[PDB]
DNA sequence: ATTATGACGCT
DNA sequence: AGCGTCAT
């Protein structure tokens, strides 16, 4: 009753750039704008692997993880942009720099948590309180929410999508109690006003469009962001959760799309998020552990407490390359040359990071995969990172991995290596 | 032969 | 510390 916490204490948004790498390439090359187009890495094997797809191309069935030659079967007029190659490998610097552009704009409105190259969570609780004091009990006009959907509305007592969006928004606004400065629904609405402004600023100042979700926590904001893409934002209220979750497959919730979500489905014999409400917190803890169990018990009621961490910068800086099938590295000279190429890219990125961000990495993590292992990493070893020098880092990485070489011969490497990965970690202020 | 990342939990 | 999971 009155003591049952409802998880309505915060306003959290999730902003995700639409088809990011595609948008970066479309800004640079106007010939690609408003076209079916995709971004690929490499080219010789099956035309390269697609990693980003414009919404026009998605209409033809083009998806990430598809080979470009196969995508061209679905969409013969598909336009392609290739990721830059440097030192023999894909180099994603252009997209990391575009990411910094967007995150610096977002940081003007609120503290952000960088969740990925193109997505960030935003804690808007304080900004909403501020705007509410400025509003002085003034109602919120639909004109302030020109790209907002209200999930679950319209309901009750009409043909085109924009008209639907507007009917739902009018139903939502008409039910608002703009008197109460602590009304959670009002707080979410003001949060959506602020996110409209932030998304407008991103587009004005970068050219990039994004989608967003506004709710009371990170998981609901992420789910909301996905409901109306591209170039739109969605408000998921606490009250919308029972209906939304009643037909939501468990795998759609962040963190349940893998083995744990499959175990929830199989152990409990359920399909949808809402079905979780019928179990006690102790029941869920018994099957999934104390942490997961408490998290599921709260999450299926729309409640989640994970804070938006004040972290705009990545925690690690890493360089990785796969050597699939017959390109695997089978000589010591090969392994050394590629460790050196990865280390030269890492040194470049680390030196720029130190100049921009006043910090230095202190640990080097070396990961490899050997032929025949189905795991991502076959072996992971750390060593000290005391100087931003590529020949030093590559020699140190070789020293920490050289014992994996089964070959009695000094020149050969067996079993050959199908992946190398260098990662700088454990940053300290400098 | 999906690839290049990045976060975080477990023990 | 090193390994596994989740994402994408
Ligand atoms: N190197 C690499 N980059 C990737 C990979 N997957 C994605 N990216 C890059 C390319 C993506 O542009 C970017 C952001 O990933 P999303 O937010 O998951 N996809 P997007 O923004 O394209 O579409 P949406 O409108 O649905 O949000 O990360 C990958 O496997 N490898
Ligand atoms: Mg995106
Ligand atoms: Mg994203």
């Amino acid at each position: 009753g009155p003591h049952m916490a409802t998880g309505q204490d915060r306003v959290v948004a999730l902003v995700d750039m639409d088809c990011f790498f595609v948008q970066v390439e479309q800004r640079q090359n106007p010939h690609l704008r408003n076209k079916p187009c995709a971004v690929v890495q490499y080219k010789s094997w099956k035309g390269g692997g697609i990693i980003a797809v414009s919404y026009e191309a998605r209409a033809f069935g083009v998806t990430r993880s598809m080979w470009a030659d196969d995508a061209k079967k679905l969409c013969p007029d598909l336009l392609l942009a290739q990721v830059r190659e440097s030192r023999g490998k894909a180099n994603l610097t252009k997209y990391r720099e575009a990411s910094v552009e967007v995150m610096e704009i977002m940081s003007r409105f609120a503290v952000i948590e960088r969740a990925s190259i193109d997505e960030a969570y935003v804690d808007l609780t304080s900004a909403v309180q501020e705007r509410l004091q400025k509003l002085q009990g003034q109602p919120i006009s639909a004109d302030l929410l020109p790209s907002t959907y209200i999930e679950g509305l319209p309901q009750g007592p009409t043909v085109q999508k924009e008209g639907m969006r507007k009917q739902g928004l009018f139903q939502w606004l008409d039910s608002l109690q703009i008197d109460n400065l602590t009304s959670p629904d009002l707080q979410l609405t003001v949060g959506a006003v602020i996110v409209e402004e932030m998304r407008a600023a991103i587009e004005r100042e970068t050219g990039f469009q994004c989608s967003a979700g506004i709710s009371h926590n990170k998981v609901l904001a992420k789910l909301a962001c996905g409901l109306n893409k591209p170039n739109r934002q969605t408000l998921v209220s606490h009250g919308s959760v029972p209906q939304l979750f009643s037909q939501m497959p468990i795998r759609k919730i962040r963190s349940l799309g893998g083995k744990l979500g499959a175990s929830v489905i199989e152990i409990l014999g359920i399909e949808y998020m809402g079905e979780l409400t019928q179990f006690t917190e102790s029941q869920l803890q018994s099957h999934f552990g104390e942490k997961n169990g408490s998290w599921l018990y709260a999450m299926c009621r729309g409640i989640e407490h994970d804070p938006v961490k004040p972290r705009q910068l990545p925690k690690t800086i890493g360089c990785s390359k796969n050597f699939p099938g017959k390109t695997a590295l089978a000589t010591r000279e090969q392994v050394q040359w590629w460790l050196l190429q990865l280390a030269q890219e890492l040194e470049e990125r680390l030196t720029k990071d130190r100049n921009d961000n006043d910090r230095v990495a202190t640990q080097l993590v070396v990961s490899i995969r050997v032929q025949g292992d189905k795991r991502l990493s076959s072996l992971r070893r750390c060593c000290a990172l005391t100087r931003y020098d590529a020949h030093k880092m590559s020699h140190d990485a070789f020293t920490v991995i050289k014992n994996c070489n089964t070959s009695g011969i000094q020149t050969e490497w067996s079993p050959p290596l199908t992946m190398l990965f260098l990662c700088a970690t454990k940053f300290s202020a400098s």
